[PDB]
């Protein structure tokens, strides 16, 4: 039958207001609290994301890992007119859910959903997607890819002085190599925001790592 992700989308469509991103977030969080847990960033960590997005007002954001579009909705709703989000999603079913979620939220003009693997798509961003440098990157994909993709972004010339990396799940499931690397590197200024795993009384956190140049 249908998947959990399809059930979340249907729930939003039937319990939120079209064109109202905040109602979409609330519907997803209610469903995942009351019905079925899912790996959306959630409201606890989402409030920290909101505070970071507001501080930096990024013009161009890259997200690695869309899932059902919760974080894309959360970020895109706070972007200024004309600012853009690119989100990379390897799972085609999830890419389709994410697109439909964004469409329902009315945020489709702000967001472009790329369906492929980060190691394949990151080297295409400049020539194929006309990116110069990124203002912010949200890491929320395979936890063992946070470090290699950070290094690939740098190799590809996509980071500038001040680019903000914000990483989900640095505690659970955990990203130990990424944390050790950025915290030990003079090329990053790092801050840890302690919080909770989505929908659970389990400690998690976000790491902010601001790129400082070579
Ligand atoms: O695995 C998670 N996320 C990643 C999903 C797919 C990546 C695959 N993926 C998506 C684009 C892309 C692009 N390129 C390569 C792979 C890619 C995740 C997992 C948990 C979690 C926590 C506790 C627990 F008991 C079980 C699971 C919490 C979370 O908040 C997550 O975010
Ligand atoms: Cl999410
Ligand atoms: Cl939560
Ligand atoms: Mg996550």
């Amino acid at each position: 039958g249908d998947t959990k992700e399809q059930r979340i989308l249907r729930y939003v469509q039937q319990n939120a207001k079209p064109g109202d991103p905040q109602s979409v977030l609330e519907a997803i969080d209610t469903y995942c609290t009351q019905k079925e847990w899912a790996m959306n960033v959630g409201d606890a960590k989402g409030q920290i994301m909101d505070a970071v997005i507001r501080e930096y007002s990024p013009s161009l954001v890259l997200e690695l890992g869309a899932y059902c579009g919760y974080s894309a909705v959360r970020m895109a709703r706070l972007l200024q007119p004309g600012a853009r989000l690119l989100t990379m999603e390897i799972n085609p079913d999830c890419a389709a859910i994410t697109q439909q979620m964004l469409n329902f939220a009315g945020l489709q003009d702000k967001v472009t959903i790329l369906n492929g693997a980060s190691q394949d798509l990151i080297p295409q961003l400049k020539k194929k997607y006309d990116v110069d440098t990124l203002d912010m990157v949200f890491l929320d994909h395979w936890k063992d890819r946070y470090l290699p993709d950070t290094l690939l972004l740098e190799k590809c010339g996509l980071l500038r002085k001040g680019t903000v990396l914000l990483a989900d799940n640095v505690i659970v499931p955990g990203t130990p190599d990424f944390l050790a690397y950025v915290r030990g590197s003079s090329s990053f200024e790092c801050t840890h925001y302690s919080s909770y795993l989505e929908y659970m009384k389990v400690v998690d956190g976000l790491e902010k790592a601001i790129y400082q140049g070579p």
